[PDB]
C-alpha cells in the first residue's frame, strides 16, 4: 500500500511552529511526547507557545518546522504577542517551565 510515503517526528526541545483555528502559526517547542494510549490525546503534544508563554495539545500535523517555516510565519500578528514570540523563540528558546511545588510538608517563609 503506497499512500504518501511519510512519517515525521518531534522530539522535546524541538523548535515548531503550531497552527491553530481563527489564528496563524505561532512560535513554539515542544515540551513532552504523547504517552501511549491514555486520556483522549491519539497523537498530540504539549508546545510551549512563546511571548504568551501559553501551552496547549496538538497534532503533528499542526507542526510544523520553525527553520524551515520561519521566514513564513515568523512575523508580527494583530493577536498581539505574537510578535513578542519571536524574540524568545531566538533570545530564549527554554524560558519558562512547567513549575516547581514549594513547600511540600512544611514552610520557612510563609
Amino acid at each position: 500500500m503506497s499512500r504518501s510515503n511519510r512519517q515525521k517526528e518531534y522530539k522535546c526541545g524541538d523548535l515548531v511552529f503550531a497552527k491553530m483555528k481563527g489564528y496563524p502559526h505561532w512560535p513554539a517547542r515542544i515540551d513532552e511526547m504523547p504517552e501511549a494510549a491514555v486520556k483522549s490525546t491519539a497523537n498530540k503534544y504539549q508546545v510551549f507557545f512563546f511571548g504568551t508563554h501559553e501551552t496547549a495539545f496538538l497534532g503533528p500535523k499542526d507542526l510544523f518546522p520553525y527553520e524551515e517555516s520561519k521566514e513564513k510565519f515568523g512575523k508580527p500578528n494583530k493577536r498581539k504577542g505574537f510578535s513578542e514570540g519571536l524574540w524568545e523563540i531566538e533570545n530564549n528558546p527554554t524560558v519558562k517551565a512547567s513549575g516547581y511545588q514549594s513547600s511540600q510538608k512544611k514552610s520557612c517563609a510563609e
